[PDB]
């Protein structure tokens, strides 16, 4: 049921999408091993995402949230990476698309910062990197990332450098403790709290 439809490069939902993602690059404690070496993208394309019964499979359960939270859905749009995109444009998120052994549980992880989800393209760690040529900083091959609705609710605060949310919290929130320069991370225990809305390609580029 999943149909993608293009958008152009003068749309102002498209700008405003790429400025989301150019904007929140980062450096990253690892000097670029799992993400690659970069400072920003090269934009390939921009999709947004149109499935009806993932779309009210996940407004259904932001009204159940927000009744639970003063009406309140505390709904973000967030980056996910991952070597599942394919199956997560068409089928949804669900429980094989969670990261078992993350810092905040088992759950489906998301981030404020771009370059923080591209290091999970490839796999944790990055993988092996790109398919084609065994290379996490490959310049080459096109990445996917998802740019997604999430429905945090009550967000469990966790300070810091399938499994259950804490008791009466819908998420947590990951605040970044040590990198000052870091934005948050958010995890999600249920499938049904996200939506992909949009599915960007692109290419990291090489410093000059
Ligand atoms: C499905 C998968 C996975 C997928 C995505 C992520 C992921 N983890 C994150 C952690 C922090 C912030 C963003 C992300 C993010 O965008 N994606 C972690 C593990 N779990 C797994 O064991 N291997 C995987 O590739
Ligand atoms: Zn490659």
């Amino acid at each position: 049921g999943t149909i993608l439809i293009d958008l152009s490069p003068d749309d102002k939902e498209f700008q405003s999408v790429e400025e989301e993602m150019q904007s929140t690059v980062r450096e990253h404690r690892d000097g670029g091993h799992a993400g690659g070496i970069f400072n920003r993208y090269n934009i390939l394309k921009i999709q947004k995402v149109c499935n009806k019964k993932l779309w009210e499979r996940y407004t259904h359960r932001r009204k159940e949230v927000s009744e639970e939270n003063h009406n309140h859905a505390n709904e973000r749009m967030l980056f996910h990476g991952s070597p599942f995109v394919n199956a997560i444009i068409h089928k949804g998120f669900d429980e094989r698309h969670a990261y078992i052994g993350g810092m905040f549980g088992a759950g489906i992880y998301f981030a404020e910062n771009s370059s923080k989800s591209n290091q999970y393209v490839y796999g944790i760690g990055g993988g092996t990197g790109c398919p084609v040529h065994k290379d996490r900083s490959c310049y080459i091959c096109h990445r996917q990332l998802l740019f997604c609705r999430v429905t945090l609710g009550k967000s469990f605060l966790q300070f810091s450098a399938m499994a259950h949310s804490p008791p009466g919290h819908h998420s947590v929130t990951g605040r970044p403790s040590v990198n000052g320069l870091a934005l948050a991370e958010y995890v999600i225990y249920r499938g049904e709290q996200a939506y992909p809305e949009y599915l960007i390609t692109y290419q990291i580029m090489r410093p000059e």
